[PDB]
């Protein structure tokens, strides 16, 4: 029941400072423009210890499956090859991606009827708000 309140299908309803986050990450111009237009569906499900998070949009369809605390390979929507570890910290899913000596952290939290995603790269934060689909 670890992630019960995350499970479901969620639709992006607002984004703030995502272009600057993508710049900080190293995403190039054309990908930033097309990715920034996307209104993804995030689909979260749990089967035993395995959590699956899908992102579906006109830009890309991606999927990760993982066990909390257990590092995995991830190819991101912008085509980074990263090493990821996801943990639960006080009811927040904390997802750290490492690549090329760099690091970014994505936090996913339930707040009221929303799922709030905070993406941080150094000093730059983007906040993406999802509601139930
Ligand atoms: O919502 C997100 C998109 S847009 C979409 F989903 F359509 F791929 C793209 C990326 S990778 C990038 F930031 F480098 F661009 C995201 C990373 C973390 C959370 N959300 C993300």
């Amino acid at each position: 029941h670890m992630c019960d309140a995350f499970v479901g299908t969620w639709k992006l309803v607002s984004s703030e400072n995502f272009d600057d986050y993508m710049k900080e990450v190293g995403v190039g111009f054309a990908t930033r423009k097309v990715a920034g237009m996307a209104k993804p569906n995030m689909i979260i499900s749990v089967n035993g210890d395995v959590i699956t998070i899908k992102s579906e949009s006109t830009f890309k369809n991606t999927e990760i499956s993982f066990i909390l605390g257990q590092e995995f390979d991830e190819v991101t929507a912008d085509d980074r090859k990263v090493k990821s570890t996801i943990t639960l910290d006080g009811g927040v899913l904390v997802h750290v991606q490492k690549w090329d000596g760099k690091s970014t952290t994505i936090k996913r939290k339930r707040e009221d009827d929303k799922l709030v995603v905070e993406c941080v790269m150094k000093g730059v934060t983007s906040t993406r708000v999802y509601e139930r689909a």
